[PDB]
């Protein structure tokens, strides 16, 4: 009988924010989690032991497979995921305080507002930065033959890489979701300034 | 004793739908997840270093077996069972928050209809979307030697797969649960139509 | 202080069965699941690592094996406890849902009998169905030695097993408790029939 | 509120018992379960991958492997272990549901006395069986290096262990933990049968 | 409704720190935790599997290893972090033994004072401590090939590592975080020094 | 709000000794369980694996690793951390049945002091008899090359051992851990001794 100080809660913080967007925000944040959690992260469990080059000179793999994965991308998305989710659970525990210091002294405007948009504005502006930078260093696609121009192998060497058409689908779904959650942060944004 | 706040939720989400749907429902998806769960997973454990073809060209392995597929059945199934889960729990967290507006305001026809069968229509849709997909990409049967014809290896070369036997009775197991919870939908449809 | 909620339940889902069947049956469960989830799934790791074969052909051994082995038994165990187990959930969920419809009405013969016998006629159907497979299939003992005549091996081939004998055991204990489960069930439907 | 309940029940199982028993039986049964499950599995974990023979005929390895190890030891006792602990939950199953047929009476000696001697007779029959086996089977020690004489083999092969060290002293500790849950049992049956 | 016991004791923990502080001291803490379970010690799996030297002398790759990494980062961090949060959870433990002490005794200045400030210089003299010892031992980067000069390999090998690149990253990471756990426990010091 | 149980039962066994033994032994308990919970378990994973030696005779290795490590580090430290906590576990669920025995009389010196005394006696006598143990057979650091002189090997052959170094702090840190906890319990044992 003690799950009624949650309702207080979870109602105080959304206190601005749409019918439509708490729902939509919620799922694809479980869908995320999920779909990180147990499908993609055993595509990406054999990234170094399948990776094959084509020389004989000892130590060529090592650095040739290092050139072309600076970091994998599932240890970036986990980067990703929870620079996203600071905020917001900043402003929930900065809330929760908020409201025992009030507690205190009953019995015994832009106050929380500017923070909760400030927040928001932060949250798009981390995702359309790592956006960026993902555009910059990878691509979003992965051809099935590198060539690497390293030391300590000779000229040229060709790699061979692993699953490269498996990673394409989820590279384009985390794209997809990434896409869509920027967009309607942009909308949860564009509803609050029009009120006054 | 704060457990009666569950019944509430658990009859007002299913006020539409008749008494042998709902028990049908929900013990094929038990069973799903746990077949899913404990069973095939482990089949498909060594599915690339038990593939084995039969050359000597550096990397004719890596992409030899990368055109044979494209995605493994395991994680096409999690993509299915998200995308078919992903309605009802979406119309069960905005059932929550539609009684959460209604609950504050009494102390101090075709609303939730639609969304209803809405729903139940893309439920459907889902599930025979990725069975046509499945039927034009891979077939319901998996021989024992494929033919390979790609670059870099030579002209054509033969490789043989990791238990094509024990695979096609898990192919069979999950085209049937699924074209049980496409016909039972169906009826589910049907049941509400004829009402009025 | 919520827990009397479940005294009904188990006491109306058992409301025909004998003092005698209620224990015997909730133990054996336990006892199979337990010795099912710790002891003969880690004999079953290196069934395909340690499977060698007395050739040179390439790809004899995916051959040789799959034709040995065209489903394991550990898989097909959990098969058949699901299987096993699937008309009990069954009663007992719509039971609770009976039950449901009936709470609601009283404040603001041969109902559940036949449900109850059919029940029980098929999950020892499904127990000697599964038993008759097994002895066409395999048989109840392995041997060490295998002799193979597939393509593309040549003429005929000789393999070494994994623990022959130590999978014998499980095969025979596995004989065993199913037979139990078949005998116990069968003076279950007998005490029932010879009331009236 | 809700854990009175089980006073009731942890006090009228030992009815009969000693209180010199009850804390020391407890005890071991989490000391067994504990040195089981964290320390001796890890040091069977290479049984088969670390065995070698000194042998150049393909497959002679895997039967003078399973020669040697009829079952594991680890598989031994975990076989052991549940055989012991069968009749303890049985008789804590039937003492409830005796239980649950009379509290149903009173608002709206013998009987259990040898039901309790029976069981702490199994238990300790079970035990020294198990014991007996053990002693027929493998011995009390292990040699490191085994002389193997069957067949595809030639005349007679070497084959060396793995950890012929570390084994014997959790086979020692093994040995006198049951020969202690033994004696204990001896002295709880003399003490009941010295009432009248 | 028994979690109201919870609320006299953080509150009474932080009875003399700023609001400021016990959320950003907070959010760090599960950041630095999240961040050192998911993500980076699956970096640091393969450490000793794929580093590889370029020479023939068996044994002589086990003390080039050895020498380049006299521990790893990972288990230098877990030692980081569980000297930094011994005192915290001190403290807690201390303040309830008083609490107790004290609450015995109503109804049948600088006491706990000294003993916050002493914990707070602690856990920054132990941060400092640890950034010197990691600045004198590894540095603050990792070359892609290494030069060992030790026995029983002969006069000089090189040795290639295993990802210089997506360690430095989180070497880098694990700096910044470190340093702002130190530069706000400095204000946190600074801001009750200044009160009197 | 049945947590009250609990506050009777953590005073009443902490009856005799001061204060700031039970916070300080509480620490430490814990310190040791994580510290050897998830850091040095998987510095010994290959422990085997990674054991290389400088011969061809087949068998060497099996014979040389086993007499260099009759028993590991990580068994040895759960056979002593068990041994070391089963008084004060023996201690409380005597309390227990103790507490249960006086509960059941009121409505319906030297009794438990001599006990106490005992089982502190005992916890060293073991901690003292397990650093004996380990300073006759192992020593305190372990050297990177190891001289075996068994059969079937040959005169006299050098073995190379895998992380010399990262073994040696955690050997020096269970070492300084385990002579804390021995010199704590000494003041624990004569603060009661000069009471009278």
């Amino acid at each position: 009988g003690d799950w009624s100080a949650l309702g207080k809660l979870l109602d105080k913080v959304q206190a601005y924010s749409t019918a439509g967007g708490k729902v939509w925000l919620s799922v694809l944040f479980i869908f995320r989690i999920l779909l990180l959690g147990t499908a993609v992260e055993s595509a990406w469990g054999d990234e170094q032991s399948a990776f094959r080059c084509n020389t004989q000179q000892p130590g060529c793999e090592n650095v040739c497979y290092d050139k072309s994965f600076p970091i994998s991308h599932v240890r970036f998305w986990v980067l990703q995921i929870i620079f996203v989710s600071v905020p917001t659970l900043l402003y929930l525990a900065h809330v929760f305080y908020v409201m025992r210091k009030e507690e205190k002294l009953n019995k015994k405007r832009g106050g929380l507002l500017r923070t909760y948009i400030i927040s928001i504005l932060f949250k798009s502006i981390f995702e359309v930065a790592f956006l960026l930078i993902q555009w910059y260093i990878y691509g979003f696609s992965l051809s099935a033959v590198y060539t690497c121009k390293r030391d300590p192998c000779p000229h040229q060497v060709d790699c061979f890489l692993s699953r490269p058409t498996e990673k394409t689908i989820f590279i384009i779904f985390m794209l997809v979701v990434s896409l869509v959650s920027l967009a309607l942060n942009i909308i949860e944004l564009f509803y609050v300034f029009f009120k006054g």
